[PDB]
């Protein structure tokens, strides 16, 4: 686990997605934009993305897609009124910076604080959403499903905890989701693409005081997640097992994406630290739909 800092000063970072040249284009959820970090050590800033960009993946139109939770107040806490301009579903042309927003509703109920978000094989769209915190109240976590071509978004979970890190199965007959406040993984089985079937359990809690942020899964099927308070990656096996914890050394670690050589190259967001990390991995990463196969 040899551990090298790509890059500092970063504004909370979060959604990293490693291109196959071993560049990462991330968000920066403080400062409203999306930005590509370079092995070369340079940084340029793709696009701003008003509100709070929160996750990012590479769509089959090779556009960056977003959850945007509509915006924090600032680490980050609950939005006063006028800090929060609605969630959404959102996606950037990586050559021009237009941003367009896609979804900002299901049915006749707004999203309120996307999170995190995967492609499945068919181009369908998994996304979480962390609610938002009020004076004297929360919403309640959701997980939604965008059918392929962006033509329906669907409710699949709805009334966890805040839902924050998501991510498929190598076969994509499971998704799971972490559940913030808990530290608890939760796994829901697919009958088919973008279709949980009864909704779905919790495979692994971890003990003490210990909060779990977004997520990537192995190739072997382990799920990797960023796991605040202890501040590590929490790899937990497919039958809930805890397999290990890497500890990356910040409180606030948000999330974790496989790149570099057969995919064996953690990058982690170190969003206390504003720092973008990469750390050797012992087992490759699952590829990402549109970005890795
Ligand atoms: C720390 C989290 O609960 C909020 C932002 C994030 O998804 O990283
Ligand atoms: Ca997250
Ligand atoms: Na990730």
């Amino acid at each position: 686990s040899n551990v090298r800092v790509l890059a500092t000063d970063l504004a909370f970072p979060e959604g990293p997605v490693v291109m196959p040249d071993g560049s990462v284009v991330l968000v920066e959820i403080r400062a409203q934009q999306l930005t590509r970090v370079w092995p070369d050590g340079r940084k340029e800033v793709v696009a701003k993305v008003p509100g709070g960009p929160n996750g990012a993946a590479l769509g089959p139109d090779g556009k960056m897609y977003i959850c945007n939770n509509g915006g924090f107040g600032w680490m980050p806490g609950a939005p006063a009124p006028h800090e929060y301009i609605g969630g959404s579903i959102q996606r950037v042309d990586l050559q021009s910076g237009e941003v367009e927003t896609l979804f900002d509703k299901c049915g006749e109920h707004p999203l309120k604080g996307p999170n995190d978000l995967v492609f499945d094989k068919h181009g369908g769209l998994w996304f979480t959403d962390l609610g938002k915190r009020r004076a004297r109240d929360m919403d309640v976590g959701a997980a939604y499903y965008i059918k392929p071509g962006m033509t329906e978004i669907t409710e699949q979970v709805f009334g966890t905890l805040p839902l924050n890190g998501i991510g498929l199965s190598p076969d994509e007959a499971t998704m799971y989701a972490a559940e913030t406040p808990t530290g608890r993984l939760w796994a829901f089985d697919l009958s088919g693409p973008g279709e949980v079937k009864p909704k779905g359990k919790p495979i692994c809690g971890l003990g003490g005081y210990q909060m779990f942020d977004s997520l990537a899964v192995e190739a072997s099927g382990n799920v990797c997640v960023a796991t605040l308070v202890s501040g590590c990656i929490s790899v937990i096996a497919p039958d809930g097992t805890l397999v290990e914890q890497v500890p990356t050394g910040d409180r606030v670690t948000t999330n974790i994406a496989f790149g570099g050589p057969d995919l064996k190259t953690a990058y982690i967001t170190l969003s206390g630290k504003g720092e973008l990390i990469a750390m050797d991995w012992s087992r490759p990463g699952l590829p990402l739909n549109f970005l890795n196969k």
